């Protein structure tokens, strides 16, 4: 019953991340100064330009020059031959406040506890058995691969790549009563931004012996994967220079690679309020409890909200047959153990931190640094 | 074992899909003069301005102030009661050529049927037997929500109504051996922006009467259905006034409404070439003839590629356990009937038609309007 699955990952200097990693980089930097700060900043790069926009309300002082030049630095955009310099680059700020139509209904008045939630939606939470960050092996090898060039980069031992990259797995999995197991690595892809020095032959072959082979378990390679390696044959012009970027546009990238679900809200730029972001967050968080707890193998969880009202609209489990418990009784165990109002949520998962910005890249979910990634013991 | 799925949708002066219906309308308005325009158009929006961004490569002498501003003039937004007008907006544009590194690898030289995929990536389709058009219930009500409000506005039959607006649906289902029949609806919530003369009761009283009860099938509406209508109380403030908008920020939306699985991409603002568009596209068709054919009740299809690879370097098929055949016979199915190069699919499903602007609201699949909602008749 074998079959194939793929995802796919992007490195920090591709133009989407730039922007996700800006955004949350604007947010960390209110929160430090100002923790109840409202935050929903876009933003948008493309050729020698970073545009913010969106709707801040908050006490913080924040130069915002300095914070998108920091930045664009530490991701390694530093000179026009690399088609983008924080140094010269163009930065446009259009940020007005939180509209009070919204700020009225969300939490003007209202104590934490009760906030209501800043939107309505709906937000999905996945967890997996195959790995033991409870994630699908696709994505974890996906980010892996652009980590690993990363390091390569800033350590000086590859001086030819450049930030802009992206990869793709395709893995083999048998399934086992609704379980997955990965078995192979059937094809990877990767490409990645590089200067004019270097050929092609040698790219590739580092690519296989100093990346590939440094980050994969050797057990899921055979003779038989197939590698996609630089498959344009030249990638000079990379970053905003090649291809627009904008916040929110990586939004399986930086969830669970196309497996579980996703509701469709991007989560860099936005506090704790919104429950796009929270509210999957803590989803995420119960589905890696019930699974560490025994209680299946695999899980999806979804919840639902509307503007203004702190309580969700509906909460639905779905273990693909991984659970001796029917969803009805994982559902009560749900109940029983968490409270997804979002002013209890930032409470729980210590949502005002400026930590944000280490999300903004390599995924938001398997890294257990973060406190929805460390598991609730559940009672039941 | 019935279970809550809830989907969201949102209306045209939704500042999101302003940009996905001003990006589209630029695709279209290229297409119309060369058919083989290459177009990545990124469109932002926010109080008072439109940002074009991105790259294309064509032929075509398009006036992008007359595009953009006869856009936002359909959709509404005439009047700066209204937060936003089409006459005194700021108009922006930031486009460039195709990146050369590019061009080279995917389309220079090649005949159209050799064209390779214009980036990689993974893409989904989906399809389920439980409504005609072989989609979920819950999404295709959300958006006849907002579209039934969009006809009453534009009618004037309701004349405090907005452009801005967003509906979300909580369908109750039981499962059937892997497919889902829906029961009843649990809860729907409405918002949309309004006028400064209408009361609050007055609105709500007209979205029950007079937009749910006449798009919701009474069958499915019980006296403890939920009803979330105006939940804010006050939506004066709205469209790019209130909330910034982004091209592809509301790709769920666009598809299946949390059903199924999405790869990421976003639809609007691109041509064929970018697969992220053309082989969802393609996937959806795959997967609703499938259903069509009585091989499942419900399909999940995977593809991906490899930038400048032509053929697809996986093919996925899930049936969630509603067909006879095994999900290796469904594939051979899939390669005997249908060729998943993109420069075959631009021609099965007539790719270089200007119509892109009419999938850029109310979703892209479900509307028998579109060549891949007409589903093939497969060979067996
Ligand atoms: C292929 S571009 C998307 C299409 C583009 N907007 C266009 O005009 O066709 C998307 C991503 O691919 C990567 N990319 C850019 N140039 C590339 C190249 N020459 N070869 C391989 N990948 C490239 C970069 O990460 C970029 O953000
Ligand atoms: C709630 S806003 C998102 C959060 C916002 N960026 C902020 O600063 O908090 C998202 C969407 O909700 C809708 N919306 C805006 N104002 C609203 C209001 N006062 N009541 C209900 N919905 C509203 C609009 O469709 C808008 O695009
Ligand atoms: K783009
Ligand atoms: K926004
Ligand atoms: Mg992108
Ligand atoms: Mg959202
Ligand atoms: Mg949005
Ligand atoms: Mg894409």
């Amino acid at each position: 019953g074998v079959f194939m699955f793929t995802s796919e990952s992007v490195g920090e200097g591709h133009p989407d991340k730039i922007c996700d990693q800006i955004s949350d980089a604007v947010l960390d930097a209110h929160l430090k100064q100002d923790p109840n700060a409202k935050v929903a900043c876009e933003t948008v790069c493309k050729t020698g330009m970073v545009l913010l926009c969106g709707e801040i309300t908050s006490m913080a002082m924040v130069d915002y020059q300095r914070v998108v030049r920091d930045t664009i630095k530490h991701i390694g955009y530093d000179d026009s031959a690399k088609g983008f310099d924080f140094k010269t680059c163009n930065v446009l700020v259009a940020l007005e406040q939180q509209s009070p139509d919204i700020a009225q209904c969300v939490h003007l008045d209202r104590n934490e506890e009760d906030v209501g939630a800043g939107d309505q939606g709906l937000m999905f939470g996945y967890a997996t058995d195959e790995t033991e960050e409870c994630m699908p092996l696709t994505i974890i090898l996906a980010h892996k691969l652009n980590a690993r060039m990363a390091d390569l980069r800033r350590s000086g031992l590859l001086p030819w790549l450049r930030p802009d990259s992206k990869t793709q797995v395709t893995v083999q999995y048998m399934q086992d009563n609704g379980a997955v197991i990965p078995v192979r690595i059937h094809t990877i892809v990767i490409s990645v931004q590089h200067n004019e020095d270097i050929t092609l032959e040698e790219m590739r072959r580092a690519l296989k012996e100093q990346v590939i082979r440094a980050v994969v378990p050797a057990k899921y390679l055979d003779e038989d994967t197939v590698y996609h390696l630089q498959p344009s044959g030249r990638f000079v012009i990379g970053g905003p220079q090649g291809d627009a970027g904008v916040t929110g546009r990586k939004i399986i990238v930086d969830t669970y690679g196309g497996w579980g679900a996703h509701g469709g809200g991007a989560f860099s730029g936005k506090d704790y309020t919104k429950v796009d972001r929270s509210a999957a967050y803590a989803a995420r968080w119960v589905a890696k409890s019930l699974v560490k707890a025994g209680l299946c193998r695999r899980v999806l969880v979804q919840v639902s909200y509307a503007i203004g009202v702190a309580e969700p609209l509906s909460i639905s489990i779905f273990t693909y047959g991984t659970s001796q418990k029917t969803e009805r009784e994982l559902l009560d165990v749900v109940h029983k153990n968490f409270d997804l109002r979002p002013g209890v949520i930032v409470r729980d998962l210590d949502l005002k931190k400026p930590i944000y910005q280490k999300t903004a890249c390599y995924g938001h979910f398997g890294r257990s640094e973060f406190p929805w990634e460390v598991p609730r013991k559940l009672v039941f």
